[PDB]
């Protein structure tokens, strides 16, 4: 529907927050993860942001499903596409792996998926939505506005700009001292990931 050009607004409006608003969550090697109170739910909105080896098209590819999807990625199990609307617009399903010594049971999550070009670049974003199929396996997450940002680097063609914004809800039962430490783990972890599965 017209949510996407909502969902999409909500995005660029969260790329034009100021650092000034962000919090250091976790700096790793080439990664820099921030937080803010959000204006979704009780929790954070996250900002995550860093340099990728390569263009657009083959960073955000390896983003949305696919082939090699679940196989770089260490916290995603199962991944599934319920509904298909247009080519850019999917109606996914997927589940995440326990988290700290299982402090963190698995999640499910079913998203809205929408891609859009960005400037240059591409805007891969998403909100959880409802779903009535569900399985005692699988805690359902909900994911307030998300998405990833990727354009080309400054003067650097064969690099890009990768910077995501992450609104979970791991809903469940978790001492928010955990939930801190496994949202930003799971940021940091992301790119490193990313970085291996792009080869």
């Amino acid at each position: 529907a017209s949510i996407s050009t909502k969902l999409q607004n909500t995005l660029i409006q969260y790329h034009s927050i100021e650092e000034d608003e962000w919090r250091v969550a976790k700096k790793a090697k080439d990664v820099t993860v921030w937080r803010k109170p959000s204006e979704e739910f009780n929790g954070y909105l996250y900002k995550a942001q860093g340099v990728m080896d390569d263009v657009v098209n083959n960073v955000i590819d390896h983003i949305r499903p696919g082939p090699w999807r679940l196989d770089w990625d260490r916290l995603m199990t199962s991944l599934d596409v319920l509904e298909h609307f247009e080519e850019n617009c999917c109606v996914m399903r997927y589940t995440t792996a326990g988290q700290l010594l299982n402090i963190i049971s698995p999640r499910e999550f079913v998203d809205f998926s929408y891609t859009v070009g960005y400037e240059e670049g591409l805007l891969s974003c998403g909100v959880s939505v409802e779903w009535s199929e569900t399985r005692p396996e699988f805690v359902r997450g909900y994911n307030h506005p998300c998405g990833w940002f990727c354009v080309p680097l400054k003067d650097s063609p064969s690099q890009s700009l990768l910077t995501g914004y992450i609104q979970t809800d791991l809903r469940g039962m978790i001492p928010q001292s955990a939930v801190d430490t496994a949202m930003a783990s799971t940021l940091a972890n992301f790119y490193s990931d990313l970085r291996k599965g792009l080869r």
